[PDB]
């Protein structure tokens, strides 16, 4: 291949626990995410989700 994108339509819910940037382009809408608050709900791929959860900054809804 040539592309390394993985995207399979199916975004995850996330909501960031701290103040955290993260950087998540809405797929399914159209809202781009640069920073997060703690608070706020965001969705994210399902690989990225991986990462944010791992972190332990962000927590899925």
């Amino acid at each position: 291949p040539d592309t390394v994108i993985l995207d399979t339509s199916e975004l995850v819910t996330v909501v960031a626990l701290v103040k955290l940037h993260t950087d998540a382009l809405h797929a399914t809408r159209d809202e781009p995410v640069a920073f997060v608050l703690p608070g706020t709900a965001f969705r994210v791929s399902a690989g990225v989700a991986a990462e944010m959860t791992e972190r332990g900054l962000a927590r899925m809804q």
